[PDB]
């Protein structure tokens, strides 16, 4: 079925003097398009979207400081800590225009980053993006208790890093088949020491939920706030019931973004890249071919 294996070359490129491990295929001669995950995968999770686009695009796929194949400092990775290395990231590569294809904490970094560069981002395609989720009601309710634990500085440590329950238990249940025993080795990889589990406690911390944290829940309505206002090339997917955005809110957005190309990619929660990588991939693709880059 979907492939399990990771067949790129490994690159490196040091940023704010730590390594950040990359995917770079496609060809160097046009625009290429940046692919951001989140929590708490990898760029594993785009590895059966890319071969997608790789033949007319170049893919550029890092691993977020502390995650994947990068270096894992010491750091408290809250989300100005990515967003300070994916800068940083974005110019060591000496990328100047980019199409962007975000997702989950990624798309936080990818949207706001493309606020603060509008005239170098020639499309966002986007999924299961962070927004702001204005009361617990609007969390999935199978959900609701498990990230409510995940937000305490007692039981969530000792839940996500010392059982590490957001790679073990959260991750499956983000997506709607199950992950094969290879792919969560894959997962597993990064995390198999504790101490380097801090960024997947950070992130649900940093989940802007209720209006906390209040600087991020401001972070992210400025940018949604700035893609409802831009003329940016948009392609959202979707799926049911989804996690971050319910059928609901992906229809809404649809319509009230512009230039938005919606795309139901059939059931799915979080990881959507998980349950159906082949949609993803060929609409990319196509979506590409209509852009001017
Ligand atoms: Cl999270």
């Amino acid at each position: 079925g979907i492939g399990t294996g990771f067949p790129f070359d490994p690159h490196y490129v040091e940023v704010l003097g730590e390594r950040m491990h990359y995917v770079d295929v496609g060809p160097r001669d046009g625009t290429p398009v940046l692919f951001l995950h989140g929590n708490p995968t990898s760029s594993y999770v785009w590895r059966n979207i890319i071969p997608h686009v790789a033949p007319t695009h170049r893919c550029i796929a890092p691993d977020l400081i502390g995650m994947g194949k990068s270096d894992k400092p010491d750091l408290g990775y809250f989300f100005d800590d990515h967003v300070r290395f994916m800068d940083a990231f974005i110019e060591a590569l000496g990328l100047e225009e980019v199409v962007l294809v975000i997702h989950d904490w990624g798309s936080a970094l990818g949207f706001h980053w493309a606020k603060r560069n509008p005239e170098r981002v020639k499309g966002i395609a986007f999924m299961e993006f962070i927004r702001p989720i204005p009361t617990w009601d609007e969390w999935p309710e199978f959900a609701r208790e498990t990230f409510q634990a995940f937000r305490t500085t007692d039981v969530g440590r000792k839940l996500i890093i010392d059982q590490n329950v957001f790679i073990e238990g959260t991750l499956p249940m983000g997506v709607v088949r199950p992950l094969t025993e290879v792919e969560m080795d894959h997962y597993r990889e990064p995390f198999l020491n504790p101490v380097d589990r801090e960024p997947l406690w950070r992130f649900p911390n940093e989940l802007p939920i209720a209006g906390e944290p209040a600087n991020i829940v401001a972070l992210v309505e400025e940018y949604m706030d700035w893609l409802h206002q831009s003329p940016v090339p948009k392609l959202l997917f979707w799926g049911t019931p989804g996690v971050l955005i319910p059928p609901a809110e992906a229809a809404r957005l649809a319509k009230s973004l512009p230039n938005c190309k919606a795309v139901d990619i059939g059931p799915g929660l979080n990881l959507l890249q998980e349950d159906n990588p082949d949609l993803i991939g060929s609409e990319i693709a196509r979506w590409l071919s209509t852009l001017e880059i």
